[PDB]
């Protein structure tokens, strides 16, 4: 019974997981699943640690109950980044068996319908919505499991709540479908004290493990020796060679053992310097003073957008790298790319990397116990270690943390600290959602009803306002009022098809309608206005360099500004010399103004250099901002606006891909980012229509040329040959044609 | 040799020929085809009778070039209906050779392009476009016979002139690649006095004849006699029948004979009054006090968008009906239709008729000399009663003028009078577009070539301000000045590609650029404001109604106004107690307030009694304001206006059939025109998608209800039953889906 073969799978799924080396299943798995009535329906809530192989339970879920029942299914993922990578791992997975796999991703969506589409991997900004959807027209029959991830994240979250929102809405149309489960959810989740309350909250049978397949041993430093977890101390500290942190040291010890390492830092400046410092004692005590596969990652990065940093320039050549959230989005996976095979040794990376993709390392070195001005929190330190050790190759994994003076004491609470008990988030801007998903689905129209709806949430699990909040959106046109029952709105029934919070749609119905009376046409600022989301936190903004900015903007641009309250009066001028919703239009504005050379193909450097945002908040704000205008689009769509929604069909596109008018056919081809179309515009191609039949060996020379044997990169499928790739554009384009008529 | 057969024809050609009933070959058209050089490529102008038969020799003529050498040609006709009449003509023709034929009826526009097109059947203002386009990207290979009509139309007239410069353009296009025939150009005429001097300025053989199938008599009436042209008693005028003018008592001779007659009338009032008259008197004459294809006549008026008129209900029910402009586009077919088999006998219509179609009767009676306060014009009373006398049926023609007191005297110039010579209509806005025709196409650039070009023109054969209106282009930045050689411009690449006359450009290219600073979308009319024509004579406006309907407007579209310099403090204020672009922006705003009715779907009696202008002048501003929307959308293409051409991008299809966006896919199908898709569309099916796949039984039942064997009507094959038109609709959705993809 210890082995997959025994358990039913595919073939060509055990032949595909052979191929990536799973061929021992673990002892936890396999009693989790046999254990409870998990498999004939009962939905599951488990906890494992993240080397352990979480992925494992819910994939032989997933799939037996594809096979078992056809009924299309959910996942749902916290970020893009890891979204896009899991949808690939189940497409190579899935691809012979049948069951087409495809993702919402926040601005790409899948070609095909939901209807032919059975397992959607996508986050869970998207997956709520199309859960909305589905219960929309009555459709809700397809859904047969929903796997969630990191259910720890439903807590204090800025999207976690919307995963709670979610799986508390299946919870009550699978109780209301009961006056045998219709619809399963299985999730994983780090060491939660309280998962006994979620897994009840869900009716969910709960398991907890803490086996790992490699021991892992933290470790605190004092000075010069090493201090275990439990006022141990596990080894004398030595430095071999250096030129009180000695925080080159701890790699060396392990460069010489043919291992990698993980010297996360804390803040954007730190990663370069520490990187630098480590290639630059490279060398010295290498040379007194894979190389053929490491040029060729140098190669990769020489022809990208941006082409090949200085910073980076200095140390890749050696093994050591960095990698943090100011790097480019296309540099971010070759860096990483190159360390799942051991190209590179050493990494500088920042905290976002402790919940980004998985990255083992035999040793991960953590610099101070405080990052960014705060102490380093409990939850992200339990995914901050949990890459250390690989798993069949390394026998040991450890952790050294690095305190100083008196931060010891606060650098020793993580190490025998637990991650804290998760919350429910839920007046609440948070919840005035919640209900309005349900009372203009069509779910639930009596008020008693609703109110045994918030006895299906989390908070009521867990153990008077939600009645008086309805009020709210009675005040707010929302729901109009009648004999209760509760029926949804015109403004109502555009806010939950498009999926905005409702706090949002208050600002943006009276701004979309305040674009009536002024229009401008000729330039894209005034309809890139109205999709830039918010200015968050992606950049900090320079005055001074935006005036120089403001007087050289065009005559055209400067009407605009006018038309959408930004003052030439005021901007950029008492700013220097020394209103909460005039800074946000001003940072609304220069957001728009940023996305307007994305649109216009200006290069990243020379925005770079001219936007002083380095191309890490770039590629990071023309994201955000490609879904705000699949939104926007959407919303405009319910509401009776077929003009607006006229001129903003195309913008979701055009944000997502950095291209223009001209290149929206021929970026269909998902392998044509942002430059592999546009030389190949100029080739006389100007429609996917043609590219199709386009000759196999006119593709090859010209996309040789215009550089800023796997050199090209193609996101997804790591490096590519320019010969494959030429021949794969071609391909990919070949089946669009007859596939969507 | 006077014989079809002995000719070479296809046999299939021949036998539709013979469907058609012409078999005999007459000497005039023999003669003229076999006389020089015609028929190895030589273009030829020659003149006859319109019920001689004129198409048949352009007929042979075309059929020889294309059998010959393959090659793409055209075909001028002088107005829209009498063009899509020679379309159908043409199709029905041409069906089995593989001649595919379609037209360019201003906003129609065919599926397929111009390279699968063979002869493009389409008015002079369409046809100069697609040579226009022709011309630039070099492609004047394919066309190698061009067919005009009406040459002495070319003179004196608001669209001949596009004729004229069509044609010195492409005689100077000929001349140039001589440096037997590269393109052919046939044309027919009535008789003009200096046909000589037209067919040697194309350097063509001339050739004029008056024979006549029928002999056609002229008479004068005089109290109560009949007087021939030269001076001559014929006839002694008695009535027999009436209840000096005696107008019924013409049209009763020639009832008794079994024959029909046309009473042409001089304004829409006289129309109704007299066809009212003779259904009046025929019911006491012929009851003391085919009917059931009239009544199926009556029936297929029943359920049209307007019903049945009034006036008409008292008359159509015995054989006497009235066609003038007033009345709907679509009862003017019907009315028209059944005098072809005989079912009407009388008929009350204005001078539009004269130009229109083939209408033949025996006797045509025309009620007064002065038509319209003005003496009546030689060139339309020669195709006047040019109809007198049915080919093969009748075996004399008459007609008879009506003529009082001392209107005898003019009246009589007509009789003895010839058609008036035609002129060049060449500062002149007519010359300023024929230039810019070949300056900016590239086929002519030096300036002394250009001067030869005004030698290939009609007044230069005839027998200085050429030059000095280049200087006019010099000024209006449509022409760069360089080292002289011309370049266009980026205004005047645009003007040449949408076939707009440069004295409109420049209003429209500041109109269109002021817009472009303010813009309003949520109601259509600022969209619709940019593409209504003009003014003109479509109507007489009512300012006391316009004012009242001024203050029941919605506040949305009383920003339009105001933002186009509509003044809410002067509309319907002054005019009324008692200046030139005011007018022009007020009717304007007029004539795109009714169009928002039109594209809103409300029925026409309603716009009829809420717009005071008739439904006659109501298809005949949705006709021509929808070629403007398809003009102004290609002007801003050209102009690098990428978003403005968005929103008018769909408002040509909205204009031309007084849908909505819903049906905008559905009205795809030619069979659909503004109700057949309106109760289609509420029957569920919302695509011609899916139509195509359409129940076969489903769609007969829903098209029967809506009520507002041969009872429906669809354009170009006259009255049609209820089951084949359903099959026909899903008939052609199906061949849609397939031969556009």
């Amino acid at each position: 019974k210890l082995l997959l073969a025994n358990w039913g799978l595919p073939k060509a799924v055990l032949e595909k997981y052979h191929s990536f080396g799973v061929k021992k299943m673990f002892e936890w798995q396999a009693e989790c699943l046999l254990l409870g009535q998990v498999l004939e329906g009962k939905n599951l809530v488990y906890s494992a640690p993240t080397s352990a192989g979480k992925t494992l339970v819910a994939e032989l879920l997933i799939l037996k109950r594809v096979l078992e029942m056809r009924k299309k299914a959910l996942f749902i993922l916290p970020f893009v980044s890891v979204a896009k990578e899991k949808k690939y791992y189940l497409q190579s997975l899935f691809q012979e068996v049948g069951i087409k796999v495809d993702g919402y991703m926040g601005s790409t969506s899948p070609s095909r319908h939901f209807s032919s589409l059975d397992i959607a991997v996508c986050t869970i900004e998207r997956a709520n919505g199309l859960i909305n959807r589905l219960i929309e027209e009555n459709k809700m029959d397809l859904l047969g499991m929903v796997v969630v991830d990191e259910l720890h994240m439903l807590g204090d979250s800025h999207r976690g709540y919307l995963l709670e929102l979610l799986l508390t809405k299946i919870c009550y149309i699978t109780r209301k479908s009961a006056s045998s489960n219709a619809v399963q959810i299985v999730g994983m989740s780090a060491t939660l004290p309280n998962l006994e309350l979620v897994a009840s909250w869900l009716n969910a049978e709960l398991y907890h493990t803490d086996f790992r397949p490699v021991p892992l041993l933290e470790s605190v430093k004092v000075g010069n020796s090493i201090y275990d977890s439990s006022m141990k101390l596990v080894r004398e500290f030595e430095p071999m060679l250096q030129v009180e942190d000695h925080v080159v040291s701890l790699c060396y010890e392990t460069i010489c053992d043919n291992h990698s390492v993980l010297l996360f830092c804390p803040s954007k400046k730190w990663c370069e310097k520490l990187a630098d410092i480590i290639a630059r004692e490279f060398y010295n005590l290498h040379h007194q003073a894979e190389q053929k596969e490491l040029l060729e990652v140098m190669d990769q990065l020489r022809r990208l957008p941006s082409g090949l940093d200085s910073v980076l320039q200095k140390t890749v050549p050696w093994g050591v790298a960095f990698h943090h959230a100011g790097l480019t989005f296309e540099e971010r996976d070759i860096i990483e790319g190159a360390f799942r095979q051991g190209l590179i040794r050493v990494l500088a990376a920042t905290s976002t990397l402790s919940s980004g993709v998985n990255l083992p390392a035999r040793r991960v070195i953590i610099r101070t116990p405080i990052f960014g001005g705060r102490p380093l929190d409990i939850l992200t330190y339990k995914q901050m270690v949990g890459r250390a050790g690989r798993k069949g190759v390394d026998t040991v994994g450890e952790s050294i943390l690095i305190c100083k003076n008196s931060e010891k004491s606060k650098g020793i609470a993580l190490l025998q600290g637990s991650l804290k008990p998760v919350r429910s988030c839920l007046v609440t801007g948070s919840m005035i959602r919640a209900i309005l998903e349900i009372i203009v689905g069509g779910v639930a129209s009596t008020s008693q009803d609703m109110h045994t709806y918030a006895a299906c949430t989390f908070l009521a699990a867990s153990m008077g306002a939600i009645e008086a909040c309805v009020m709210w959106l009675l005040e707010n046109e929302f729901i109009q009022s009648t004999e209760k029952v509760y029926h949804p709105t015109h403004l109502g029934s555009a806010t939950l098809s498009s999926s905005l919070s409702p706090a949002d749609t208050l600002d943006i119905f009276a701004d979309l309608q305040r674009a009536m009376k002024g229009f401008v046409l000729e330039n894209d600022l005034h309809i890139l206005y109205l999709v830039t989301p918010m200015f968050e936190d992606w950049t900090t903004i320079d005055w001074y360099r935006f005036f120089c900015l403001w007087e050289k903007l065009p005559t055209s641009m400067k009407r605009v500004a006018e038309l959408v309250g930004v003052e030439e009066g005021f901007l950029a001028r008492c700013v220097k010399g020394k209103q909460h919703r005039q800074m946000a239009i001003h940072k609304r504005f220069f957001t728009s103004l940023v996305l307007l050379d994305l649109i216009s193909e200006v290069p990243l450097r020379e925005i770079n250099q001219k936007y002083g945002c380095n191309r890490g908040q770039i590629q990071s704000l023309q994201q955000s901002a490609a879904v705000y205008a699949g939104m926007i689009t959407v919303f405009s769509n319910r509401l009776g606006w077929h003009n607006m929604e006229l001129l903003l069909s195309q913008f979701q596109k055009r944000l997502t891909f950095g291209i223009q008018r001209e290149l929206c056919d021929l970026v269909r081809v998902s392998l044509l980012n942002a430059q592999r179309a546009r030389v190949l515009y100029a080739s006389g191609f100007h429609t996917v229509a043609d590219l199709a039949r386009a000759n196999i060996v006119e593709v090859e020379v010209i996309l040789k040329n215009a550089v800023p044997m796997r050199t090209i990169w193609v996101t997804g499928r790591k490096g590519l040959t320019e010969r494959e790739a030429a021949a794969l554009i071609v391909e990919e384009a070949r089946m669009i044609l007859q596939q969507d008529l």
